């Protein structure tokens, strides 16, 4: 018997994840599973595109395919939204805008299944470029480190959730990937709801030698932070 969401992650958490998406016209689907350790805000995944090529590049699609399993230092505990929610989960909904090309917009359900945390997606992008840095493939395999800002949306008694992804390209260049999200309780029950404060993010993209199917295997470290106020110099 557990009083707190929080109770659901003191261990090692089994993840599945399944993604229908449609990109210009594109459909496919992505299935991944993996687990969990919130203890040290670890993910390990490797997903598989079920339908055949991918027809976006790998990269593009990470931040699609679970901030539960964050690290909140013991101090931090009370603004952990995302735990908050469990058993019943929550749902994470996105637009990301590419800049100069298309966008993704998303909605996924992430909640308990038995004892496994589940990501279930839908993606569609519309607008984009047969030429452009997505359709193209022009991205690097790989995700450089970010950190996400979190603020408390009351009215909704979830969070907001806003990012920009520096996507690397093959001639030095960056694609700009504008994230705007928003996470709402699938259940009635009381969640917590979070001061304003940061996600640390990392990821390492590889590729399974004896793996012949398109496919990623991701690794996600995350911990949760506060902010500091910048000050210019000048007011030092």
């Amino acid at each position: 018997m557990v009083s707190k969401g929080e109770e659901l992650f003191t261990g090692v958490v089994p993840i599945l994840v399944e993604l229908d998406g449609d990109v210009n016209g594109h459909k496919f689907s992505v299935s991944g599973e993996g687990e969990g350790d919130a203890t040290y805000g670890k993910l390990t995944l490797k997903f598989i595109c079920t339908t055949g090529k991918l027809p976006v590049p790998w990269p593009t699609l990470l931040t699609t395919i679970l901030m539960c399993f964050a690290r909140y230092p013991d101090h931090m505990k009370q603004h952990d939204f995302f735990k908050s929610a469990m058993p019943e989960g929550y749902v994470q909904e996105r637009t990301i805008f590419f800049k100069d090309d298309g966008n993704y917009k998303t909605r996924a359900e992430v909640k308990f299944e038995g004892d496994t945390l589940v990501n279930r997606i839908e993606l569609k992008g519309i607008d984009f470029k047969e030429d452009g840095n997505i359709l193209g493939h022009k991205l690097e395999y790989n995700h450089d480190s970010h950190n996400v800002y979190i603020m408390a949306d009351k009215q909704k008694n979830g969070i907001k959730v806003n990012f920009k992804i520096r996507h690397n390209i093959e001639d030095g260049s960056v694609q700009l990937a504008d994230h705007y999200q928003q996470n709402t309780p699938i259940g009635d029950g009381p969640v917590l709801l979070p001061d304003n404060h940061y996600l640390s993010y990392q990821s390492a993209l590889s590729k399974d030698p004896n793996e012949k199917r398109d496919h990623m295997v991701l690794l996600e470290f995350v911990t949760a932070a506060g902010i500091t106020l910048g000050m210019d110099e000048l007011y030092k």
